[PDB]
């Protein structure tokens, strides 16, 4: 599914996104605006790790899911990578949650500090009703 902008934002606050960790709606539609243009079946396969990254949030099967075919990889959110690969976003969430209680945090993602961090990304939820 390729969720329409605002649809996206009111989906992800009935799941508790909002303010999850510190981390605001905006900057988790920046992150999935510019992971995967908001499309929950978005595949990315990195040749150099044997890695794929799976769904809306472009999550990664080195550490997170599993997929049965990434080299020595873990699977932190104890979900097969499928679970990200759906219309329904409340799993991808539960592992998006998992990321975040990390460390990093939002910074997990390295394309939410190339197009999110120190932006305004206020555009991102105008007009929602969030």
């Amino acid at each position: 599914k390729v969720f329409e902008r605002c649809e996206l934002a009111r989906t992800l606050k009935r799941l508790g996104m909002d303010g999850y960790r510190g981390i605001s709606l905006a900057n988790w539609m920046c992150l999935s605006k510019w992971e995967s243009g908001y499309n929950t079946r978005a595949t990315n396969y990195n040749a150099g790790d044997r890695s794929t990254d799976y769904g809306i949030f472009q999550i990664n099967s080195r550490y997170w899911c599993n997929d049965g075919k990434t080299p020595g990889a873990v699977n932190a959110c104890h979900l097969s990578c499928s679970a990200l690969l759906q219309d329904n976003i409340a799993d991808a969430v539960a592992c998006a949650k998992r990321v975040v209680r990390d460390p990093q945090g939002i910074r997990a993602w390295v394309a939410w500090r190339n197009r999110c961090q120190n932006r305004d990304v206020r555009q991102y939820v105008q007009g929602c009703g969030v």
